[PDB]
């Protein structure tokens, strides 16, 4: 039980050390400019309270989907069709970032190179030697 | 604002780069021609106004749904069932092109570039002094 | 335009690659095992046609939801709540087959092996001899 | 038939396996409660039989819907508002949790126990080859 207080300690400072990748952000302000959108939307053209917007906007674009109200003007249909599409599109984005390590590579790197770098030199001088060697 | 402004490039042409990759047009065509093959079909069989035919065959895809309209004919509920499929089918792929952050062939090989070089070398090294001590332990 | 029709013809193989991953097709007969055991319950339980059963049953485990019948009896929701929830554990399993390079991998180390093995041969040839000949 | 039967046990025993790890549980955990702590808001706030409430909630972060009943209240709606980005967020995590097959910690340290053991080696070799090279080119 300590286990599953610690623990969530850890991923929520996951959380917040994407909260500061600039991409993340710039999905959650996408998010949320696309969110209030559809709220001055559904509001100021299909006419509804400015909060029934909120619902119907955040309710579609995360697919749930609400049991009554749907778009009635053909334009306020036009719209939710493509406003779904800006849906999916966020949606995919969210799935690719979180979905990406390279840093261990980098670590595999830095060492490889000084190995290597050694190995050469070494075999270098020992061919170097047996030459000066080999002649006098 | 140093950040905000400018990754928005990078992000943008990033998808951008997706869309000349010839994997994800197939899935956004099969996309595009399911959609609007299904507001043919609602349009007709179904029979509802063009418009209102495409906004459920959206709709059910990206399974969001309509809370009024749902098919009558068993043949508009038979092509529902083989529809939602064909997006099941479609985000599916859709997810594995997505899922895979495969920069790694360009790397991995990147990486086989420089190391077999070192690889000959270091045998090139390895055989001359095998040549040349080999010469002097008989002289 | 050739590039289409050349491109689906390799991705409908890729399927086919996975059609044969034994544990896809698992997660396949298991959908279905699901998706037929729903209609049989909405069927001779909930008292409905069988092909509104399954019009009931493929339409919630996708997520996407009837717009009119919802589960009546208090049984036939207890049903439904655990039944989605094999449909989120169906889910959950294609995205992470749908998400695995490991042959890549095995022909790096047949080949770092060989070398290595030559790397390690050689220098202890080398090694051999500058000792026979550091002597007599 | 010789795969159908067993692979199962492979399958159910990897994510049986999977159930150990803390960072799933946690998530499960976050799951349940935010479940069950929806079905108290429902059955009060919005007022519903408790079973009822409990099939709300589960629909909604699921998103499958429910095509006849939605918040009447204020505070219902804001909740609603709030309870479906959880799911998000819940989602968003276990998604990252199982879209990424990482098996490869244990690859590649398990490919660096082995190369650190033939780093040595190959350096002892040419340490000792230069030294005694040194000392048969004074003698
Ligand atoms: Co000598
Ligand atoms: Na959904
Ligand atoms: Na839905």
């Amino acid at each position: 039980m300590l286990s599953f207080i610690l623990t969530l300690k850890r991923m929520l400072k996951a959380c917040l050390r994407a909260w500061k990748d600039k991409e993340f952000q710039v999905l959650f302000v996408l998010t949320f400019l696309t969110l209030t959108s559809g709220t001055i939307f559904y509001s100021t053209v299909e006419g509804l309270r400015p909060l029934d917007a909120l619902y119907f906007s955040v309710v579609t674009l995360t697919t749930v989907g609400d049991g009554n109200f749907s778009p009635q003007t053909d334009f306020g249909k036009v719209f939710t069709i493509l406003y779904i599409f800006i849906g999916i599109g966020l949606v995919f984005g969210f799935i690719h970032k979180l979905a990406v390590l390279p840093s261990i590579l980098s670590n595999r790197k830095k060492e490889t190179d000084a190995y290597r770098l050694e190995v050469m030199e070494k075999l270098e001088a020992i061919e170097k030697k047996l030459a000066e060697h080999s002649r006098q």
